[PDB]
């Protein structure tokens, strides 16, 4: 339902989409049945509204234990509160040597296969699964397997008994009784699924785009400095993440000069907010600060997001220097784009030479 938000002329969004955005950053769309009322957020402002009010809750409208996305406070908190410092600064800091040399293990096969290469199948993903098993503290002899399944429980209450390193290793040494084997599990299981996807298509996804923008490629080589500048536009540019869950409001609340009134359904499009304002849309990784909710916002903002704001930095500066002469094996009008849909957006193979 709304698929009106997802529909895209590749990277970039459908004239179908454009024109619903000048309906305004907030629309509100009463279903034809009369069964509800249901509201668009389509601007950054709006969205970050919606995104930040306490009086939305995420109820499912007309399940998995350590699933934060399907909690709201108190215990969305208490949850939270416990894996957050996973992703504390010096965890990224300590963590960062470590996914350089897995990025760097993934670029040596890639270098040394040959060209061509399909790089969403055979580096973008292989990079992200490997890394997320690292953060993760994913024991060597057990990630080869965790990856080709993406049995959960039986591993997340093995090494609840001998806890490691790693996200897992901490809850579980400093939250030992407090999480439960499914729960820890559910851990898992996001960090491995969910954001796999949404990471390796932003592997994928970026890495086209920095071909198909050669000048702004080279300048990333020439300057590395420029990284985490480039992560924010890129992960701004693709919106991998196009929209969220709805938040239902728990009690009539004023948003954006709108009343939505209690039980109706707001939908936050982060491809809209991020893309629809056509002054200062263009790619271009020299903006020294992005105005993006490709993250989203308030109590629910990606929780991984320092780990994948590393990741993306390393993966692309490492990419663009070690393979200056990289280019897409066939035309880039001839790349598939997965029809839109509430899943996460990517390509469906990426070719390249070099
Ligand atoms: C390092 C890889 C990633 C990890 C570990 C990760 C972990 C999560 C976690 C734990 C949540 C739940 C937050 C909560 O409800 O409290 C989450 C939701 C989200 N993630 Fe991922 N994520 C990852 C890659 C991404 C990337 C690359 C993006 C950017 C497109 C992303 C955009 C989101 C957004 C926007 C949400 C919030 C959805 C909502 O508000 O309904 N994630 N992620």
């Amino acid at each position: 339902e709304h698929r009106v938000l997802h529909l895209r002329d590749r990277l970039d969004l459908a004239a179908e989409l454009k024109l619903l955005c000048e309906r305004g950053p907030l629309v509100r769309i009463p279903l034809e049945d009369g069964s509800a009322v249901h509201w668009f957020a389509l601007g950054y402002d709006v969205v970050r509204e919606v995104l930040g009010s306490e009086k939305f809750d995420k109820r499912v409208i007309g399940a998995l234990p350590g699933n934060l996305l399907q909690l709201d406070p108190p215990e969305h908190t208490r949850l939270r509160r416990m894996v957050a410092p996973a992703y504390s600064v010096r965890r990224m800091q300590a963590l960062e040597p470590r996914v350089q040399a897995i990025v760097d293990d993934h670029l040596d096969t890639m270098a040394s296969t040959g060209p061509p290469v399909e790089f969403l199948r055979e580096v973008a993903g292989p990079m992200a699964a490997r890394v997320a098993c690292e953060f993760l503290g994913i024991p060597l002899d057990d990630r080869g397997e965790l990856i080709r399944l993406t049995y959960m429980r039986e591993l997340a209450a093995r090494l609840r008994r001998d806890p490691g390193d790693g996200m897992l290793g901490m809850v579980a040494r400093d939250h030992g009784a407090d999480i439960s084997d499914e729960e820890l599990a559910g851990l898992c299981a996001v960090v491995m699924n969910s954001s796999v996807e949404q990471t390796e298509s932003c592997l994928a996804a970026g890495t086209l785009l920095l071909l198909e923008h050669p000048e702004q490629f080279a300048l990333l080589r020439e300057r590395p400095e420029l990284g985490e500048q480039a992560v924010e536009e890129i992960v701004r540019y693709l919106s991998v993440f196009e929209g969220l869950d709805p938040r239902t409001a728990t009690e009539d609340v004023e948003i954006g000069g709108q009343v939505i009134k209690k039980g109706e359904a707001v939908f936050c499009s982060l491809l809209a907010a991020n893309r629809a304002d056509p002054a200062l849309d263009g790619f271009d990784i020299t903006r020294k600060e992005s105005r993006h909710v490709a993250f989203g916002h308030g109590i629910h903002h990606c929780l991984g997001a320092p780990l994948a704001r590393m990741e993306l930095r390393i993966a692309f500066t490492t990419l663009v220097s070690r393979f200056p002469s990289l280019r897409t094996a066939v035309p880039a009008e001839e790349i598939r784009f997965r029809p839109p849909s509430s899943n996460v957006f990517t390509l469906l193979e990426l070719p390249l030479t070099w």
